[PDB]
C-alpha cells in the first residue's frame, strides 16, 4: 500500500438524517476519491444505545475512519420536554461509538457537536476555546452536556492513547431530508411545513416566540463539504467550528420572511409571543476554519432556503413530518 | 420504614458510615444494607439492576466510585471518566426504576472550576473547566449533578448529592503511589520509622487543603439521607479558617507518629491544584452547632488505627 495516501474504510453513523443524507449526496456526487470505502448506517443497522450491537457493527465493518453523527436531535421544544432522554441516550450512543472505534483501532474519529452547548452567560463571539466556560442554557442542558462530554472523552482517549478523536461544531443546520415535524423539529423546517399548510389551508403563518432572537444557519451541503475536508485534512483534537460568518447572523423574523418569500406565501404573518424564544443569541466565530479554508464560499442563505423549500415541496410525502 | 442501600460500603467513607450506625446512630425501622464490588460490579448494568432488584431500596447513599490521589488521576483520566460515568448512570437509573424515595450520591471539592473566586460554593460547581490533572474524575462527578437535575425535573425524583472536601480516616487507601496525601504520608513515615529513612513529602509543601475526618462526614452524610431535601448539592467541609497547608499536614502526621527523622520535599513532583477553598456556609444554616473534629486529634486517630491494623490495611 501507499504510505502517503492510504486505504479508507469510513463509517458514518446517523447517515440517514439531515447531515448524513447530505454527505451521501456530495459523496455520490463525486467528492469521494478512489481508495475510500464509505459505509453509511442508520439505527436499522444497529441501535447505538446498545453496546453489543455497536461493537458487533464495528467488528463487521472494520472502519479506519469514523464520522459520528448519530445522536438524538431536536428543536428547542423537543429538548425542553426530555432533557433526561437527551442526556442518557446521547451519552450511551457516544460512549459506545467512541469506545468501539477505540478497541477496533480506528485511526480517526470526528464526532459532531453544536453551538447550542456553549455557556449561556458568555462573551460574544463564541469560539472553540470557550466550550466549558460556564453552564449551558437550561432549555437543553441534557443534550448540551452530552455533547460537551464528547469533547471530554476525546481529550482523554487522546491524552492516554494518542487517539486522533476530534469533533466539529456546527451552528443550526437545515436542508433536504430534515425533520419537518413541526412539534419536534427546528425553526426553519418547522416554518417551511407551516408555510406549506398555511398556503394550502388559507391560514395565517404563526411564527413562534417574538421573532427577535438571532441565529447562524448552515446549509447541510455546505456543512457536508466541510465535514469531508475535516475528516481528511484536519488533524487537531481540539474541535473546529463550522459556521457561516458573524455578519451572516439573522433574526428569527428574517428567517421566517425568507421562507415566506421563497414559498410565495401571501397570507398574514403572526407571532405567538407566549411561546419560548429560547437562547436569544449564540453568535459564534469561524476565524479558525477561516485560517484553514479562507476562500470557501457558503451558499447564500436565501438561495439555500429556496432550494430547501423546493425540496420539501417536491418531496412532501417522503419527508419526515 | 427505611431500607437503605449503601454502595461503596467497604471504602474509606463507607466504613465510617458503618462504624456510626453500628455504634448506635441507627434509628429504629431502618434496615441498613452495605455493599461492595463483590456484591456487584456497578459498571455492569445487569449486575447493578439485579442488586437493586434483590434489595428493594427506599433510599440509596451512593459512595461507589473509582477514587484516587492526584498521581493516580493524572495517569488514568479515561478510566476515571468512563468507569465512574458507568457506575453513576447504572445506580441512578436502577434507583429510579426500583422507584426509590431518595438517592444521595457523592461529589467532590476536586471538581470545581480551576479559575474561580474563593471561597467556592454550591452555586459555582459548573462555572468553568476543572483542573487538568483530574478532569476525567471531575467531569464524571459534575455529570452526577446534571443527571440529578434531569431526574428531578422530568419525574420529580429527590436525587441530590453532597460535596465533601479531601476526606481521611481509618480504612483509608494507604497505597502511597495511588492514594491521597495524608494516608500516603502516613504510610511513608511508618516505612521511614522501620527503615531509618528520611521522609520525602512530594511537592513544595505549599498547597492548601481542607481535610474532613470520615467519622465526621459519616454523621453529616447520615443526617443528609434523613433531613436534606434540596436537589442542589451541599458542601460538607471543615470551615474556611481550618484550611491546612501540606507542610502543616506533613507536620501533623510526623507528630502523631513520633517521627524523629529528616523531613524533605521533592519539589519536582506535581503540586496539583494549589487551592480549592470551599465554603460550608450552607451547611451551617442547617447545623449551626456541629463541631468538627480537630485536625491533629483526627490525624492521631488515623495514625493510631493504621499502625494497629497495618496488615489488614489497604497498602
Ligand atoms: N440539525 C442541527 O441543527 C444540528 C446542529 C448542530 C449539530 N448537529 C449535530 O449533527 C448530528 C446530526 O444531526 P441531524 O440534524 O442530521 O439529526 P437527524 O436528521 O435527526 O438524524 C439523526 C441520525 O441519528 C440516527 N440515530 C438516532 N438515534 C439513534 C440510535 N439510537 N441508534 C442509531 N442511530 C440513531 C438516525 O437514524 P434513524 O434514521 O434510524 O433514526 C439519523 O440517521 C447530531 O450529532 C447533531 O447533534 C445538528
Ligand atoms: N477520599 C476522598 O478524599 C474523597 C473526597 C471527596 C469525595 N470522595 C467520594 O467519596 C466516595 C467514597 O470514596 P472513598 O474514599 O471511600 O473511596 P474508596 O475507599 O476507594 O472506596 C471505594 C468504594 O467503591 C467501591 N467500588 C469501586 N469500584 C467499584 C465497582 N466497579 N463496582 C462496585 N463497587 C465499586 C469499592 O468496593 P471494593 O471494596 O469492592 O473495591 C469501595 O467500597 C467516592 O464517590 C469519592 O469520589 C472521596
Ligand atoms: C441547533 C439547535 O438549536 C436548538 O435551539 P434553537 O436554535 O432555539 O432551535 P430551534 O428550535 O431551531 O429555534 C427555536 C427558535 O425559533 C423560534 N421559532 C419560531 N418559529 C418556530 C418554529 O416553527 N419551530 C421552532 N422550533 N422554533 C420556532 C423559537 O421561538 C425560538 O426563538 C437547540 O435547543 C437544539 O439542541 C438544536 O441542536
Ligand atoms: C480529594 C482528592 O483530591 C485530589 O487532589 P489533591 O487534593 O491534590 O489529592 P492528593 O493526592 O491528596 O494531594 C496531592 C497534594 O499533596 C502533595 N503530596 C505530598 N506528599 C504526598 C504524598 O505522599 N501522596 C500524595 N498523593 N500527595 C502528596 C502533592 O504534591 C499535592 O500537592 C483529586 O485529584 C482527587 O480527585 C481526590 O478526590
Amino acid at each position: 500500500e501507499n504510505l502517503y495516501f492510504q486505504s479508507m474504510r469510513i463509517l458514518v453513523t446517523g447517515g440517514s438524517g439531515l447531515v448524513g443524507k447530505a454527505i451521501q449526496k456530495v459523496v455520490a456526487d463525486g467528492a469521494g476519491l478512489p481508495g475510500e470505502d464509505w459505509v453509511f448506517v442508520s439505527s436499522k443497522d444497529a441501535d447505538l444505545t446498545d453496546t453489543a450491537q455497536t461493537r458487533a457493527l464495528f467488528e463487521k465493518v472494520q472502519p479506519t475512519h469514523v464520522i459520528h453523527l448519530a445522536a438524538m436531535v431536536g428543536g428547542l421544544f423537543r429538548n425542553i420536554k426530555y432533557n433526561l432522554d437527551f442526556w442518557r441516550k446521547n451519552v450511551h450512543m457516544n460512549d459506545n461509538v467512541l469506545h468501539s472505534a477505540f478497541e477496533v483501532g480506528a485511526r480517526k474519529v470526528v464526532s459532531c457537536l453544536s453551538t447550542c452547548i456553549f455557556p449561556d452567560k458568555t462573551t460574544y463571539p463564541i469560539d472553540e476555546t470557550m466550550i466549558h466556560n460556564g453552564p449551558p442554557h437550561n432549555s437543553n442542558f441534557g443534550y448540551s452536556y452530552a455533547k460537551r462530554m464528547i469533547d471530554v472523552q476525546n481529550r482523554a482517549y487522546f491524552q492516554q492513547y494518542g487517539c486522533t478523536f476530534t469533533a466539529v461544531i456546527p451552528t443550526n443546520v437545515f436542508g433536504p431530508h430534515d425533520n419537518f415535524n413541526i412539534e419536534d423539529g427546528h425553526v426553519l423546517p418547522g416554518l417551511i411545513h407551516k408555510v406549506h399548510l398555511a398556503k394550502s389551508s388559507g391560514s395565517a403563518l404563526t411564527v413562534w416566540g417574538t421573532g427577535n432572537p438571532r441565529r447562524q444557519f448552515i446549509y447541510s451541503l455546505d456543512l457536508a463539504q466541510l465535514f469531508i475536508w475535516v475528516l481528511r485534512e484536519y488533524n487537531e483534537v481540539e474541535p473546529i467550528i463550522l459556521s457561516v460568518g458573524e455578519e451572516d447572523e439573522v433574526s428569527i423574523k428574517e428567517a421566517a420572511e425568507a421562507v415566506v418569500e421563497a414559498m410565495d406565501f401571501h397570507g398574514e404573518v403572526t407571532f405567538d409571543t407566549t411561546k419560548s424564544d429560547g437562547q436569544f443569541k449564540k453568535t459564534a466565530s469561524n476565524s479558525k476554519l477561516r485560517t484553514y479554508l479562507p476562500d470557501f464560499r457558503f451558499t447564500p442563505f436565501k438561495q439555500a432556503v429556496k432550494e430547501t423549500c423546493a425540496w420539501f415541496t417536491d418531496n412532501y410525502e417522503q419527508a419526515r413530518k
